[PDB]
């Protein structure tokens, strides 16, 4: 059904789609950035959701190829419209160890911001949760050679997974991204809540900022609002989207 | 040379022992508790340390063996004394999710309770955090039904493995134990010192009691202490001991 | 359900049995010898047969206490009736390499064979087609040393799995027994009945022995007769049995 | 060094090559065949031999794209010369189960042999040992469509990896290919050659026809000519070399 093989061909056949989801400020509702995400658009059964392939992907070594198409194919979506984007206009893309550690990785980063502009955008580097970066000198190496060139990172899904507070400690990151299962949870439980605050807390000292992911309702919005969160992204304001219809939605009015 | 059947054969001839290490009060000094851990003395060879051992007891499953045996003995160990010891005076033994699940635990867990003082002394499940326990329902039924019985629950190393928010979410703990890799960077580093902080706040909402791991300085003892951590435990106050050793030096004097 | 704790639980818990299947001269219809089998018969809800268990034994590591047990218990289960076994009699015992190569195998096989009469009994270690030994030095060291001690080898399953003709080149075995999908299907299908005609003119040379598997019915077994396979086993004649009842039905009488 | 990415850029790259090995008639020496093998040219650093990129190519799954590639540029290659292959020609491809399964692979098919004359060529399917077809309906279905439309099978390296008499008995297969290991051993240990005729007695049943692969001296070929072998192929007689080494060596004279 799903293999290797078929995700190859896949690939070749230009089946896994670049979907991007707006991300925004949360004290203005301003628009921040985007997220880069995945769509396995099958041609005749139809949509294959991340959840059957990418774990496939990564195990194969696959994810490598996929994600460097999709980070080239963003920077085509976007390149004829950036001079329209706001000012340091944030792109995140889902990085896991075995695409961090690859063999032309940073080259794949640099060639993204400079087709789009140095200085406009601010690429992030979404570091996921399944796959963690080893706790090395050499991934420390590439991290700093990165961060050097004005490239950032996010612990993607944080609070689940091997998002601990150790890849804080080894990786001085940009950005947390707190996962749904809090966002979503806070307020219907006696912990969620205080979770989020919890992440709240731990970025104020070294001045990291926070994405609430998975942002649902206006009163998950406003909770996450106000409990200090600086960005917000989710179905509430929209799913992710096609780039012609995030161009069109977002950009381009 | 550390094989299963070594470990079953080492299990029958009795060469794992249970070693002790005191827990004491960071505010005052005074002895809470202990920490029950494991010592392999092979006979001619000599110490084969955990890290050598511990990995494949689990995945053999014979951790379970030794987990039962090594809570019988600490029962046998401290029984003699048990009215010598400090009001409710904890004991810490390592549970992986094998031994969580299997079938028995808990009625090895009241066995212990039962020949100590069900008021006497407090059992402290120290969740490891390389095998976490899933989080099912049929998990939290036997964590709910243990703490019916007044046995409690800590995380262990937390911050490190799985130990992360989510199960401080999934499963209502006692008790966070602070990684040693945490205590002892604290004020070596620009974020570990931030860390403790973070789990001292973290603690502070449910109530939760705090004790650094691996306190092996005096400086690094100020620290905690100063930052709110509640017990202490390491090599500046004592490494583990043989029972008789800790029953001489801790309780009988 | 099934684990590796319960696994090492039922070990310590005796809960696994050896069961012993008789074998017979296709000749004549004599008793040879037998094949011990393992049985998991769990106290409140019944069976577990060894498709449920076997892999996980053996992905575990546990197989190589459940082996040496069985192994044991053999030995006593015959050690009363030793003296009424026919000269020669033969003791199947299934061997994977991870038992094969495992510190004490060597030993383990000798304390069977002393115990029963270094003479009176022929141990034949039937060597899995799952998890076949490897073909090193050190494999061939352990085989030869074994064959020295006049202990014998069979290929388990020939034909299936990694049972090949490479087996046969690397390792001068005394038996082959034929798996029973070839038995059952012979003269069902088109190959079948010639496959077993091979593995009959296979043998012939160097002077091996053949045992067919899973005998059903009278027809197979004429069958097999006709096509010059020297020793029977199946259900035409007994599944296996107890031991007790093995010794009742098959030696004292 | 040797990665997924690498394999990828190499095959957009064309760096893999179709090198072709000459077959032939054990009786008169005359040519029957060939098979495609692979050769990964890295434009600096050299060979990069098959035993280091298939098994990661095959894991990976861009095997298919490979097979495909060299199934199209062996098509190319031959086509010009069509005319002056002798009748029956057999041309061997290597396929792995991933590949046997790949949405697309009987078109793959049916394409080189449209191409290159329905009934002057026979395409020989060579079933690997590593990665055997699973034994179900499906497997079954597409199996028997091929056979239809007159394109065959072997099972390569006959004797090993999983290699056995069961796949024989699944599938009703047109050649087997015998390893190397039994073909250059005959002779030197005591099975080799009594494994080799026992291929050829399995074979004379259903009518199969025998390849000896890794024929490299004089006296392996009339060994394996006595023993009733029907092609050879090895180092004897030539190596695999380029395609147009191929046809200018072996075709046009």
């Amino acid at each position: 059904i799903v293999t290797p093989e078929a995700i190859s061909l896949a690939l070749e056949n230009h089946e896994f789609k670049p979907w991007i989801q707006p991300v925004f400020c949360a004290q203005t509702g301003v628009l921040t950035g985007c997220e880069v995400l995945v769509r396995w658009e099958h041609p005749q059964t139809g949509i294959i959701p991340p959840d059957q392939f990418i774990p496939l992907a990564e195990s194969s070594g696959l994810i490598v190829i996929m994600t460097r198409q999709l980070m080239k194919q963003t920077a085509d979506i976007l390149m004829p419209v950036k001079h329209l984007l706001p000012d340091n206009f944030h792109i995140g893309i889902n990085v896991s160890a075995g695409c961090f550690l690859a063999a032309g990785f940073e080259k794949e980063c640099l060639n993204l911001v400079n087709k789009l502009g140095n200085d406009k955008i601010k690429l992030v580097l979404e570091l996921t949760e399944r796959n963690p970066i080893p706790v090395t000198p050499e991934a420390r190496a590439i991290f700093d050679s990165l961060h050097q060139h004005n490239i950032t990172f996010a612990l993607d899904d944080f609070g689940t997974g091997y998002a601990t507070y150790r890849y804080l400690q080894a990786f001085p990151v940009d950005f947390i991204k707190i996962d749904k299962s809090f966002v979503q949870m806070a307020s219907v439980d006696e912990i969620s809540g205080h979770i989020v605050d919890n992440i709240v807390e731990l970025a104020r000292k070294p001045g990291l900022s926070i994405v609430a992911e998975g942002v649902e309702t206006q009163e998950q919005a406003d909770l996450m609002i106000g409990k200090g969160v600086h960005f917000l992204q989710g179905y509430l304001y929209s799913p992710p989207v096609p780039g012609n219809k995030f161009i069109s939605e977002w950009v381009m009015k």
